[PDB]
């Protein structure tokens, strides 16, 4: 099926184990200084050897620590590696509210290298970041959220970049040694997991084709919130929940009833006999979202959430990217679900359905605030497995007609690279065979694998796709 056949994952499978030797260039470990105190910070700096010189990063300040790299720079001429620590910082930051601290601190150490002319790789080191290998545990999406950010550096500085590593709970003298190894020569990796039976790296594969009923999704109904529902996206979403039977939709933006298009879409939703209210209110602010969850019917509860909040506008390249920009990307995605996560947790939902993008799932350059926002909702997907509860993501590709992408402009980087826009009937068909699989997490995108993969891959290779067939075709 043409359905099937948008439907990707992200898989983990064994790699090489590495070899014995510690590199034998001078590393430079990067900290945060007040989120220093982790288990695995700890059993990090003491695999890295006492020789390792630190460089404690202290709060969001670019030019002081271009200033201090290049000083150590000098001092200790060219490094082997960059190895962060910053992911430890999960703390909010203090000024901006969406953004974990080690988050801005690794957008401002990536920039403070590039500024300071610091050329050795950067690898960024997270614990709990990813669900990699059968049962594995994805205890922070916030660190989740890091990955997203990596892949776009990859992309935007593929010379400067080594890659991202995931760390076990208990960083035993194996998982040291299997990291040293990989910092002295990777094989090519770059987006890698240590665990206790060995070194997963990160894969992306066609789905398996949909069977119908094996997720067991059951029949649409109750009270269904669909965050953007006025949006693009959010409203044929909503028509389609609609068809589907769904007693009450409730569809929100910051815009609500103002929307463009939502009186039109009011109006063809309760056509279709279908109970609608459409509320104003902005997805990060926790006290509307509980106010309107304390609204609904006796007779209607909550039954699912599909989270289609979300701007892309006012990204900007790793080198330039602010703190501010990065903190209005981060909104919608990551205080809004983290809100919609904590006020649902108990209300046993049918579906929590998570809107990413393949902006998280490969990279896009220019797109680093937007990947990593959207990062955060994969992981925290995964995040809520773990926890007995049900959650989906969803990163879609350019949906045709409606969103966010209708437009030539950055429609056409996107087309020419292979990224194609997809029929709408086609996005939501795929959505539906996710959904009746009950899987976690999907990429759902029209491809060309003969534009794509050797754009993609020009300056540097990717692992990932080489368990995609017309990828390796393409590369040949
Ligand atoms: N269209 C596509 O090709 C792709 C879409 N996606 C994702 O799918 C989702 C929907 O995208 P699409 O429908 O195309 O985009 P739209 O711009 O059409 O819709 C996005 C919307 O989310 C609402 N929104 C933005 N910020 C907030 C907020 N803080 N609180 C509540 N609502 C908010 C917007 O309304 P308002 O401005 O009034 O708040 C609008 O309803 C997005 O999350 C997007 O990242 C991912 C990849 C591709």
């Amino acid at each position: 099926s043409h359905m099937d056949a948008l439907r990707y994952h992200i898989e983990w499978n064994r790699v090489a184990e590495p070899g014995t030797a510690r590199p034998a260039g001078r590393l430079l470990a990067v900290i945060s200084p007040d989120h220093a105190g982790a288990p695995w910070v700890t059993a990090v700096l003491d695999a890295l050897g006492p020789d390792t010189v630190r460089f404690e990063a202290k709060g969001t300040d670019r030019a002081a620590w271009a200033a201090q790299l290049a000083q150590l720079r000098e001092d200790e001429g060219e490094f082997h590696a960059v190895v962060s620590l910053l992911a430890a910082a999960e703390a909010l930051h203090t000024d901006h509210g969406s953004v974990p601290l080690g988050l801005a601190q690794t957008l401002l150490l990536a920039q403070a290298l590039g500024d300071a002319g610091l050329t050795a790789p950067l690898w960024c080191l997270t614990r709990g970041g990813v669900a990699a290998g059968r049962g594995d545990v994805l205890s922070s999406p916030v660190q989740g959220a890091l990955w997203g950010l990596g892949r776009v550096i990859g992309l935007e500085h593929p010379d400067r970049w080594g890659g991202l590593i995931d760390l076990p709970e208990t960083v035993d003298t194996r998982a040291a040694a299997r990291l040293t190894g990989l910092l002295a020569d990777a094989g090519g990796e770059d987006q890698l997991a240590i665990r206790g039976s060995g070194v997963l790296a990160r894969r992306l594969a066609h789905a398996a084709p949909a069977v119908p009923g094996s997720g067991k999704r059951p029949p649409v109904h109750g009270s269904v919130l669909v965050t953007g529902g006025t949006g693009g996206i959010g409203g044929r979403v909503a028509r389609r929940l609609a068809e589907q039977g769904a007693a009450h939709l409730v569809l929100t933006s910051r815009r609500g009833a103002d929307a463009p298009g939502a009186a039109e879409l009011r109006a063809e939703l309760e056509q279709l006999g279908v109970r609608v209210t459409i509320a104003a209110c902005d997805a990060a602010d926790r006290e509307a979202l509980a106010a309107l969850l304390a609204e609904l019917p006796e007779d209607a509860p909550l039954t699912a959430v599909f989270h289609s909040a979300g701007v892309a506008h006012d990204d900007a390249p790793v080198a330039d990217l602010t703190l501010g920009q990065l903190d209005a990307l981060m909104r919608a995605k990551l205080t809004a679900a983290r809100h919609l996560h904590e006020l649902t947790a108990d209300l046993d939902l049918d579906a929590f359905v998570l809107f990413s993008s393949g902006a998280a799932v490969f990279g896009s350059g220019g797109q680093p605030g937007y990947a990593a926002a959207n990062a955060y909702l994969d992981a925290l997907a995964e995040h809520r497995r773990s926890l007995g509860l049900t959650a989906s993501s969803v990163a879609w590709g350019t949906w045709g007609e409606v969103g966010m992408a209708t437009d030539p402009e950055v429609h056409d980087r996107l087309v020419r690279q292979g990224v194609l826009a997809m029929e709408p009937e086609h996005a939501l068909g795929a959505l539906d065979q996710m959904l009746e699989n009950d899987d976690t997490a999907a990429a759902i995108t029209l491809m060309d694998w003969e534009m794509f993969a050797p754009a993609f891959t020009a300056n540097r290779p990717s692992a990932l796709l080489s368990t995609v067939p017309e990828a390796v075709s393409a590369l040949s």
